[PDB]
């Protein structure tokens, strides 16, 4: 009955960068879906343990969760959009591949990777 240590939000060996995109990022695409009524059962990592989902960590060995996301982009831990990018679509695909097709907590990371979808369409060329 422990959970994971969570992913890293720092590393002193990984190179850092603010790009334009990285900046949109956080003040559009995250701050969109943050905010969100359906955000907050993703705003931390999954607590298998005091969630009661004992499984949860045998099926799922890459947790991602906005949390995670959102001290990334803060820490200025990512080189590149597309890394953030990837966080996202992780954290969506984790839940589709736990849950049942018919389960609220998916019908809400439907909801907000739409929204997601939505905010990088106008993902701004790079400086
Ligand atoms: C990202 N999560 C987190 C999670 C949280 C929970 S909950 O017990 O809080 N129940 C709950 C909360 C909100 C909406 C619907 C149900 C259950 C399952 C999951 N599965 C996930 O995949």
């Amino acid at each position: 009955s422990m959970n994971p240590p969570p992913p890293e939000t720092s590393n002193p060996n990984k190179p850092k960068r603010q790009t334009n995109q990285l900046q949109y990022l956080l003040r559009v695409v995250l701050k969109t879906l943050w905010k969100h009524q359906f955000a907050w059962p993703f705003q931390q990592p999954v607590d298998a343990v005091k969630l009661n989902l004992p499984d949860y960590y045998k099926i799922i060995k890459t947790p991602m969760d906005m949390g995670t996301i959102k001290k990334r982009l803060e820490n200025n831990y990512y080189w590149n959009a597309q890394e953030c990018i990837q966080d996202f679509n992780t954290m969506f695909t984790n839940c589709y591949i736990y849950n049942k097709p018919g389960d609220d907590i998916v019908l809400m990371a439907e909801a907000l990777e739409k929204l997601f979808l939505q905010k990088i369409n106008e993902l701004p060329t790079e400086e």
